[PDB]
């Protein structure tokens, strides 16, 4: 095991774990790094009880355990004392299976899906986050009154790649005022999709923590301001069969059929989508017209306002879909696992996408994904029983959102 | 002895004695360490004068000795001078005996009534005491008003080092699990009055640490209206020559002398309060709405119950969890009135029933008074120990309920 | 009718429509007195939705009128406009009865039930509210803390003067009799209804001038902790044809149908403290060494004893104190109350026993649950009515209850 190596060269003190929710936070639990010698730690886990979780509020979370994976362990270096940091997943302590509520769960059942169909071997996946920079902000809500505001360098670039180096992560490119004040967005390689889902919540913690201390703040919300760009999450996404890249091919823009029946699949379940790819009201408010966001359903090579692209790639080796409207704001476990098994459902049913393009709400989306559930539960890798407590938190802050009353309200209507 | 090596080795000046009252405080004394180098120190304690204690007036208190417990001995972290510390018993003058008002006595009583019993050979117990860690805190009270208002690896790392430091076996460290500002920390279990006197250095400890950091800390059951409260489950089990007693067949693999033990607890459970809870404060946390026990039952799943299997890898583990106990309850009181709930259960082959599925202190000094027979039983406790607890803690329900609150002017000053 | 000729003397603007809601609070409506000169008015009342209203939550209370009671017209001295100001009840549209939850229907049921049963002709009630008099008061209470604090013949001539301008009978004015703040004023007694209005209105006139004077006044039971609460003695009589049946040959000339009313009064007390005492304050006020009754017996001499016989010099006058009703208590459920007792003691002719010589609202609650019998005896209340009552102080002492208090802070913080 890797974390041994760790602990005896540099001599930890103490062990965090580490697992994301079913919104996306990543909780954490610390430890002495004594009960981490023994191989009793990876071979029977640690106790733990989630009850208190927003998403697991039952008699059945009651009892848990965490068990790590090895393959994640590293050193933390902001900690001013040595501290080895591990990713968990959680384990049924009656029969000894992921538990079915687990993001991870999900995502390591939709590779071992796809495995198993044998349309490929492995999925490669890259996501493309950006996010904004602010000097100051405030925000507040009361019964009397609510209120926002906003107030607002190689150095703090260069600090934060240095950190993601650290980490362990391969930056390639660094962007800064490409569209508008204060946005940024740092390119990572490709890699696996768990793999890649682990690594996007490493960027994010590394990346508030860097800004934190050099005293600026940072979000990645969708759009934080109401006149200027929206922040989005490109993914390039391509699948792997013994090293052929099975998407290469000759069609239009070299495509092979497998991958416009991928296509035409992402297309069909495109409304459905969007109760895991943007799962917050936020988002709607980026997805409009008279801005870079996508508009139109429809997948291109060169039309700009078609949400799927096709980029130009020097070789066949390096050909993949673009899928443009996702948000920052997904969780990464969830949205790949989505737009796996919706091209998957399309690659096996050889559904046509059409001739390529050339010259909603949150309540919408949950209600659209709630009849078309069908395809995601295919193979046994979601659950109803899982579908329905995330449609349930998705309503309850819907509702909450949409019963409220607005500062807008009141300019447009005081008066009158 | 511990206490001459360690001595000797690190030229100890001062010594510190440590006993805990009725009320559950750590009242202390401090020498210097010249006169401990004599065994006679151990042999014969030290005059005493403890008649000014709550719990202990009377003619008997004025005159005691303190007898030192050497297996206890450690060093002092925070005092700049080196300092030892030991915890003591009560021994009265008169008849080399055990004090019948102090509560480490009677725990060590209730280990040899369960021994002599032979029921088993020792008892294994593992408490989960909890706090709130706040930045200022002001109270008030007077005839013309009262007022109250409240207003991060590095801490709980410092305070797992001092934990370690003083002797500890720290094993995980939760954080704000439920609600902002609550904490807690696990620790390896151990025999009944070890893990008494471990509570109360637990205690010391984080007080002293969040002191020294700027903060505050506290225990109470339930500080704020709005919150979960503060509980202390309590894990437990028997062993009889390496044999878990509890291990068995049956519901989740309870023995039948562990489902007795369920029974005899849920019987005199209403009674236990008096010690598992004493304090008005407790039953503010006792209440529906929230993660705190609300039905008086047995349940391997369902989470209202007060009793519960957790599950466990090897029967070797098998415990059982209780959840009504508050950190506001005296460590060896409290654990001595479990320990005789259900030694008598298994007595009396109380069958507890089926498995659950799908107050005030006034009420519960009244019922303890009632079903005060099952302690006395084996003459662990006295009906004058008892009698003198129950007079004790009335005082202050008396002064709760008679006291006028702020609330009141809200609902009736316009009426 | 009687405001004709007001509003032709006095060119009166508006008339001010006034009633009383379960919790004792007075509601109370405007409108242009050009409507009410047509006899229609009074004939036919006008339409009303008391649906909001606490206790008249039921769906039936959406559809309601208000008949004006023209015995009560008077002038208001405060507005700066002629401002008339009438009483009203409550009338169902479809029965064109009293609804079933008027307090001043229930009064006027029961003085009928009296006079039908024939026992007696007439009741004259004096009642003796007090008050306490603040230069200043603050109180708050939020998630974050609590807080309550508080900081001559002029004031008391304008009181007086008011009273005497709005018609009432001013006797005596006691000014800290026992302790600072606290005063009362006497007024002459008469018939039930109309002592209950006449109380309203003391009420409203105490706190407007004080008001006026920039002073505050509350007529809660218990305000401060050190100092003697505020009660209410009630003097009861029953005449019949212009005889004081009371008045007879025996224990300080009392006769049997007084003394079985008197234990009547005493069987029934514990359930009469849920109309007498219906705030939590009022069992504050209600503890030895004070001012306030503990016995529930009757005595002439003895001062704890819950009733008292006064001294007098003439038979005419003779009558029955109780003590521990409260000003909290609503005038006409409390009346109502005091008399069904009375009269189901006579009816049941319950000897008081030997004169005596030389608890809390949820109790208060649940016994009166239980002692429905007498109350339903005649019709008079309903056990709708009761229910929704209950269910009311039941929430507020919920409400009271599980909640924390700044003394526990001092108690148990460290602990």
């Amino acid at each position: 095991y890797k974390s041994h190596q760790l602990i005896k060269d540099h001599d930890v003190k103490w062990v965090d774990l580490r697992f994301t929710d079913t919104k996306g936070k990543q909780q954490h639990v610390t430890m002495p790094a004594r009960d981490a010698l023994d191989d009793e730690f990876f071979e029977a886990g640690k106790m733990f009880d989630g009850s208190s979780i927003a998403g697991w509020k039952g008699i059945e979370a009651s009892d848990m355990i965490l068990m790590p994976d090895d393959s994640t362990a590293v050193l933390d270096p902001f900690t001013e004392e040595p501290t080895l940091i591990l990713v968990c997943d959680i384990i049924e302590p009656s029969t000894m299976q992921g538990y079915e509520r687990d993001p991870r769960n999900i995502a390591k059942r939709a590779e071992e899906y796809l495995k198993s169909t044998g349309i490929g071997d492995t999925v490669f996946v890259g996501p493309e986050p950006e996010f904004f920079i602010f000097d100051e902000v405030k925000f507040k809500s009361d019964i009397s009154g609510s209120m926002f505001k906003i107030f607002s360098d190689h150095e703090i670039r260069t600090a934060m790649c240095n950190a993601l180096e650290e980490m362990g992560l391969v930056v390639e490119v660094h962007h800064h005022e490409v569209a508008t004040a204060g946005q940024n967005e740092i390119g990572v390689k490709f890699n696996t999709l768990v793999a890649k889902a682990d690594e996007v919540q490493t960027l994010k913690y590394c990346v508030h923590n860097v800004a934190d201390a050099y005293g600026k703040t940072v979000t990645f919300m969708p759009k934080p301001l109401y006149g200027d760009n929206g922040s989005g999450m490109h993914v390039h996404m391509s699948i792997s069969k013994d090293g052929k890249n099975t998407f290469a091919g000759e069609g239009y823009a070299g495509l092979s059929e497998t991958a416009l029946y991928f296509i035409g699949g992402i297309i069909k379940h495109g409304k459905a989508l969007n109760g895991f790819t943007n799962p917050s009201t936020n988002s709607y408010k980026r997805l409009v017209p008279g801005f870079e966001a996508p508009v139109m359903l429809a997948y291109s090579a060169r039309n700009r306002s078609a949400s799927i692209r096709i980029p130009y790639v020097s070789s066949p080796k390096a050909r993949r879909i673009e899928a443009r409207f996702p948000d920052p704001a997904a969780n990464p476990y969830l949205a790949f696992a989505a737009l796996l098994m919706a091209g998957l459902d399309g690659i096996q049913n050889k559904i046509h996408p059409g001739d390529a393009a050339d010259k909603g709400s949150l309540k919408e989306a949950l209600e659209e994904l709630d009849k078309g559930r069908a395809f995601l539960t295919k193979g046994g890798v979601f659950t109803d029983e899982f579908i329905d407590a995330y449609i349930e938190l998705k309503s309850e802050e819907e509702i909450k959102v949409r019963t409220f009353v607005h500062p807008l309200e009141y300019d447009l209507y005081y008066s009158v």
